[PDB]
Protein backbone atom coordinates (compact mmCIF):
# COMPACT_ATOMS: atom_id res chain seq x y z
CA UNK A 1 0.00 0.00 0.00
CA UNK A 2 1.23 3.53 -0.62
CA UNK A 3 1.63 6.08 2.15
CA UNK A 4 1.02 9.82 2.40
CA UNK A 5 3.28 11.79 -0.04
CA UNK A 6 4.15 8.58 -1.69
CA UNK A 7 3.78 7.94 -5.33
CA UNK A 8 0.62 6.07 -6.22
CA UNK A 9 1.99 6.27 -9.67
CA UNK A 10 1.07 7.40 -13.04
CA UNK A 11 1.62 5.79 -16.40
CA UNK A 12 4.40 3.27 -15.94
CA UNK A 13 4.57 3.02 -12.19
CA UNK A 14 4.24 -0.62 -11.18
CA UNK A 15 4.82 -0.07 -7.47
CA UNK A 16 2.31 0.69 -4.66
CA UNK A 17 -0.46 2.16 -6.72
CA UNK A 18 -3.09 1.82 -4.04
CA UNK A 19 -3.04 4.69 -1.60
CA UNK A 20 -3.76 4.15 2.06
CA UNK A 21 -7.24 4.83 3.28
CA UNK A 22 -7.29 8.51 4.06
CA UNK A 23 -5.03 9.47 1.19
CA UNK A 24 -6.03 9.99 -2.44
CA UNK A 25 -4.11 9.26 -5.61
CA UNK A 26 -3.81 12.60 -7.27
CA UNK A 27 -2.36 12.94 -10.73
CA UNK A 28 0.19 15.69 -10.50
CA UNK A 29 1.85 14.73 -13.73
CA UNK A 30 0.95 11.88 -16.19
CA UNK A 31 3.59 9.61 -14.71
CA UNK A 32 3.78 11.10 -11.23
CA UNK A 33 0.75 10.72 -9.10
CA UNK A 34 0.96 11.15 -5.34
CA UNK A 35 -1.12 10.00 -2.42
CA UNK A 36 -2.43 13.09 -0.75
Amino acid sequence: TQCHYGQCGGIGYSGPTVCASGTTCQVLNPYYSQCL
